[PDB]
This record gives C-alpha cells, structure tokens and sequence, in this order.
C-alpha cells in the first residue's frame, strides 16, 4: 500500500483476528438480548442491557476496520461462529457469561498492545489506549458491580425481578 | 496579633484541635465512600452518601480555619490519623460507625461551646450555634432515621439493596 | 477480585502510596492558603492560588482511588503527615516550596509510569498520561513563570504586593 | 411601658450609651472621608472607604434605636463630641485610627453582651450576636489586612497611591 508505514504484517493479522472476536461478541450479545425478550423469560431491562452491548461491540469492530484501512492494512473477514449457548439461564448466569466474554476481549486487547509494543508501533498503542482499554475496564467494573448486586439479591425470582426493575 | 480581641489561647488551641477532628472525619468518610465503590460491595447510593459527608466535614474544617484567622488566632496543623477501619462491612455497620463519629464531633462542638462560655467569648458562641450545632443535630437525626430503616429491613441482602435503591 | 486483570500487586501498592502523597500535597496547600489569609500576611491572590491547588490535589487522590477500584485493587489509607512548615514566609518562599512539592509529585508519577511499563500495564500508562503527566508539566511551568516574575520584582514589599495584585 | 418584659434599666441605659458611641463613630468616619477628599490629599478610594463606614455606623445606631423601642426602652440622646482629630495624616495613620475606633466599638459590644448575660436577657444577646458581633470581627480583620498591605508598601508616596488604586 502507498500509505503503509511502520505497520507490521503481524499487527495487520492480529487486527483482523480482533475484528472477528468483536463481531462474535456482538452476535453473543444479540443472542443474550433476544433470550431475555422471550415471553417465558421476559426481563426487559436485561434484554436492553445486552442489546446495547451488541451495538457497542459491532461499533468496536467497525472502529478496528476503519483503523486497518487508515494504516493501509487489508480487512480479511472469516466465518463468525454462533454463540456458545442457545439459552442463557438466569440474569446471574448471563451476567457471568458476559464478564467472561469481556475479559477475553480485554485479554485480546492487551495481547495486541503487547504486539504493538514489540513492533514499536506507537500509533497502534495510542489507538487501543484511546478507544478500547479504558472502555473495557469501565465495562468490566460495571458488570462486577451488577454481579455483586445480583448475588446479594438471590428469594430468587423476587431478586431477579427487583434487579431488572430497580437497576436495569 | 493587631486584630486579636477577647480571643483566649485556650479557645485558639481548642479550635486547632477541632480542625484536626473535622479533617479526620473527612478522611474517614472518604474511606467509607470508596469502600462502597468496591466491585464486591457496589452500593452506589451509600458511596455517594459518604462522599458527600467527606466534603461537608472538609468544609467545616475550612470554616473553622477562616474563623481562626478572623479572630487573629494561628492555625496549627497536626498529623491526620488514618480511619479506624480499612473495610466497613454492611451499610448498617457503616451507618453505626458514622453516627458514633458524628456524636464525637457533636461532643467536641459542645465542649468548645462550654469553653467559649467560660471565657465569655460570645463571638465564638454565635459562630458555633450558627454554623455547626444545628447542622450536627440534623445530621444525627437523619442517621438515626436511616439506622431505623436499615434495621427494619434486615432478608439481609435484599434489605441492603432496597435501602440503597429506595432511600439513598 | 472478580474483575482484576493484568493489575499487579506492585502497582496496586504504588497507587496507594501515590494517594497518600496527593492527600499530603492537598494538606500542604491548605496550610499555605490559610497562612496567606493571616491578617499579618494578607495576600488574598496568593491564598486563592494555594487553596485552588489544595482542591486540585484532593481531586487527584480521588481520581486515583476511583481507578484503584476500577481495576479491582483495594484502597489502603495511611496516616497523613502534617505539612513541613507552620509558617511559609514570603510569596517567593512559598512558591519555591510549591515547585519542590510539584516536582516530587511529578517524580512519583514518573516512577509509577516506569513500574507500569515494567509490568506491561497499558491501562495504567494511559491513565497517568491522560490525567496527570501533562497537568503536572503545565503546573510546574506556571510556577516557574511565577518564580521568575516574583524574583524580577524583589523593593521587596512593593514587589510582593504588585505580584499579588497584577498576576494573582 | 405596656410592652416591656425582661428589659433591665441597666441594659436600657447601656443601649443609649452605645447609640452615642455609634453616632460618634459615624461622625469620625465622616471627618476621615472628607479629609481624603481634600485637593491636597486626594485619595478617592480612601475617601470612599471611610464614607461607606460612616453610613454603616449610622445604620448601627438606627438598629439599636429600633431595638430600644421594640423592647419598650426609651431613647435618650446626648451631645455628640467632635472627632479626635481635624486632619488625619497618611492612609496608614487613618487606618490605624480606624482600627482603634473599631476595637473600642467591639469592646463596648462585648461589655453590653456581658451585661445582658448578667441580666439573663437572651433577646439582647441574640440581637448583638446577630447584628453586630460578627460584623465587627469581619471589619477589624479587613482593617488588619489593609494595615499589613499599607505597611508592606511604605517609597511612601508611591505606596500610598498604589494601595488606593489597586486595593481601594
Ligand atoms: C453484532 C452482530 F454480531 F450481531 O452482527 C454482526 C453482523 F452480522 F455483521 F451484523
Ligand atoms: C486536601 C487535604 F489534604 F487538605 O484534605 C484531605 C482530607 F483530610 F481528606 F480532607
């Protein structure tokens, strides 16, 4: 590419992998959201919480793709695997799966940062530090807070209703 | 001091002690607030309640310091001891510790008032009666009200959540 | 902590130390401010300059504490030592002590950054670079500018009055 | 008087004396103000400072007279002695005389408070504490601040001009 400068093939490939990860995460949240929209689950605040996250993760993928083109890398898309579950259980079960998912995204961001440091790619470093790293830390904190409140409320049916009504 | 009039050394020293007490109280509320911000505690209304009190106590210290200078006394600062606990337990535990703290501040205000009366210092009397005594009485009443509601709600996890959501 | 990821015990402890440093700095500026409010010193612009800095340093401590909780670290508070002086001399003396204080905070920030780099903690790096490092550089520059103007003005009483009136 | 209750003859007489003192003080400030309006003195900010105080002291007398009637006491007016000087020297000389004057008013307020305490007259106590005691403390502090700045500026002609221009 005529514009490519200081952009390693290793980072280019890792950015493509991270896009697949973010799109996978968006798909997982789409599934979570619609599960809570089921007439036999029916927790609107939980559905909305996850649908909002689906959007956020899709936007993350799009930010990575824009950056890939800015650096003169080439987007390569792969199959997107279906979410790990078809049914997500209680709000607690779902929030547990969500924090696991966010930690995996966070670790992937940290790995990419490490790669960028190794390749002396300060533009990549800044990009991740600016658009991703703190967003992830904040989200994981919020999920931790929710998990604690969910667990304090477990009795169980009453707690799930109240959390959806009064927190979400 | 060129401006000093009817301002005893005993009151000057007691005012300095009271400043240390108010700053200690601010520090204790800072600790309480951040404890409730922990991801494994996560009671936002409780955190906000105590952070607001940290501010109020700091402002009290500043009011005392301004008055000290107005009277021609000299501010003398001492080490500030760390709060009595690192972890504050339940909302109930915390509110109990808070009312204990406020009663100690109140007693210190009353002792200073008594000292002012003994020294026939009506400006000091007015200062305390105007800026501190009723504020303390009102705060202690509010904490008493909270304690009663907390105790009525104790089961326990559900009660703590509901109090934070619906009162704080 | 359920949320903790890539957050070393070394950084957690250093963050706690830095909180103590910032609170110490706030206390030092509180003392500086009220000294200049003395009827026998009476430099209102100087008092306001330092009282504003007390607030800024307290806010820095609070930012560090919020971050500590975001990362799943645990705030640990220690005794706060009293400021190094009870009386602060001239505006020049005070500004000299202030720049010494800011340089020590700056060095502590740089040490923490180095620690973060060694622990490959890019979130910490970004946090410090975003909220602290440039604020410190700007503040130290402003103090340097003031010192130069103060020194140019030293005769002495006239210079101190004019600097307070026309710069502060 | 049909309305008189718990109002001693001693307090009634002391209130009349205090009125004479406040009117004397107003007259002294009138003289100070017009001295600084002299073409051979010509310090407008100083003239305005003292003319404002003349008004404040007259208003104090009027407040005391209103209170006297509220309590069913009887106003008794006496000759008003002329101010202690015809010419007031420098700004420094004048401010020195002003702080002496304010301290004498303050002492008179404190004596009246003591008298009220001895006569168990809480309405009088409140009246003085509310309308006079803190006003006096604040004024004396401000004069102390001015004296310090004046003295720092003394060379002499330049200092007097600058203080009038930049503080008053
Ligand atoms: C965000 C989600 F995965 F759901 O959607 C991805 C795509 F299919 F591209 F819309
Ligand atoms: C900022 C200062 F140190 F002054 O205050 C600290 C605390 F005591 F916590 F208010």
């Amino acid at each position: 590419s005529q514009i490519r400068q200081n952009y390693s093939t290793e980072v280019e490939a890792a950015v493509n992998r991270l896009v697949n990860l973010y799109l996978r995460a968006s798909y997982t949240y789409l599934s979570l959201g619609f599960y809570f929209d089921r007439d036999d689950v029916a927790l609107e605040g939980v559905c909305h919480f996850f649908r909002e996250l689906a959007e956020e993760k899709r936007e993350g993928a799009e930010r990575l793709l824009k950056m890939q083109n800015q650096r003169g890398g080439r987007a390569l898309f792969q199959d997107l695997q279906k979410p790990s579950q078809d049914e997500w259980g209680t709000t607690l079960d779902a929030m547990k799966a969500a924090i696991v998912l966010e930690k995996s995204l966070n670790q992937a961001l940290l790995d990419l940062h490490a790669l960028g440091s190794a390749q002396a790619d300060p533009h990549l470093c800044d990009f991740l530090e600016s658009h991703f790293l703190d967003e992830e830390v904040k989200l994981i904190k919020k999920m931790g807070d929710h998990l604690t409140n969910i667990q304090r409320l477990v009795q169980a049916g009453l707690g799930e209703y109240l959390f959806e009504r009064l927190t979400l």
